[PDB]
């Protein structure tokens, strides 16, 4: 796992990015049956959110930053593919996605 400075700051990321309108889509896995998407799993073979990327730092399931950032592309390019590249929720994927590497080009580094 990250060292607790580097946790910290994409922690940090991950609380200013909930705040916002933006990441309402993101926070929490999706469910296909109960949104009526049940081809969801069809298309989307690694399903990935907020609340799991929360859990996974806290976990210290990241090896490296870079991991973190690759999470949470995966999660908007998710929403591409499924929602379109230009729907509504992709679109505010790409918002929270902009707010979240400022907060990650302020990493700190390890030495
Ligand atoms: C199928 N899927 N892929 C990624 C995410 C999803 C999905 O459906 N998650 C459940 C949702 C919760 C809130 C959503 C939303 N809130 C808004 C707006 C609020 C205010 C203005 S827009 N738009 O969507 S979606």
């Amino acid at each position: 796992g990250i060292p607790q400075h580097q946790q910290k700051h994409a922690l940090m990321a991950i609380k200013a990015v909930k705040r916002l309108k933006d990441a309402r889509p993101f926070l929490q896995p999706v469910d296909p049956v109960a949104l009526n998407i049940p081809l969801y799993f069809n298309f989307i073979k690694r399903p990935m959110d907020l609340q799991t990327i929360e859990r996974k730092l806290n976990a210290n399931a990241y090896e490296t930053p870079e991991q973190i950032t690759e999470d949470f592309n995966l999660m908007v390019e998710n929403s591409a593919k499924f929602n379109g590249p230009t729907a509504v929720i992709t679109q505010m994927g790409r918002n929270i996605q902009a707010a979240f590497e400022k907060h990650m080009l302020n990493m700190p580094a390890k030495d």
